[PDB]
Formats: C-alpha cells, structure tokens, sequence
DNA sequence: ATGAGACGCTGGCGATTAGCTAATCGCCAGCGTCTCATCTTTATGCGCC
C-alpha cells in the first residue's frame, strides 16, 4: 500500500494514549498540535506554543511531544 | 601759363620637425566553505467517464 497511518503510531508510541488520537472530538487540537511541530522548530518556541496543552500530556510527555 | 603714368627665385630639393594607428598574439580572467529551513519537479509503482 501506498498510504499509511505513520502519525497515529509516532503519536501513540509518544503520548502513549490511542484514545485521544483515536477521538474524532479532538481532532482540532490534533491539527493545531501538527500544525506546531511542523510550523517550529525550535525546542523553546515549541514549548511556548504548546503550554495551553500541558494539562493533557504529562510534564515529561509534553518534553517528548 | 606742368610735371604723373610703367614695382622680386621659386620650385625643387633636403632636411628638419612633428606625430600616429594598426595588426598579432598572448593572458587571463575572485573563490572557499558550512548551517538552516523552504518549496517544487522527475524515474518507477494504482483508477474509465
């Protein structure tokens, strides 16, 4: 097969938690999280960008993302 | 009741005196890197009005 499904196991292998990926509810914050990884580079700018969704992930876990 | 009108070696040399593009060819040309990201696009691989 041409496509494949590489996000969701990078994610699931990173966050450790299919459901959120999985939920169709949370599919925005997916997008905006992609969007920032892929718009930034930068270790601390990321961090920065992310710290509305520190909550969600653990502190060693937003580190990983 | 007299006193003007009629004007040269130059040309052919040397020998100063002065002055100027052009034709031929050769040489020889600033360059060195990295990072970073960014997009494309191509080779192959899959579908019928």
């Amino acid at each position: 097969f041409n496509a494949s499904l590489g996000t969701y196991h990078d994610l699931l292998k990173i966050i450790k938690d299919k459901d959120f990926l999985d939920n169709e509810e949370n599919e925005d914050i997916l997008e905006d999280i992609v969007l920032t990884l892929t718009l930034f580079e930068d270790r601390e700018m990321i961090e920065e960008r992310l710290k509305t969704y520190a909550h969600l992930f653990d502190d060693k876990v937003m580190k990983q993302l």
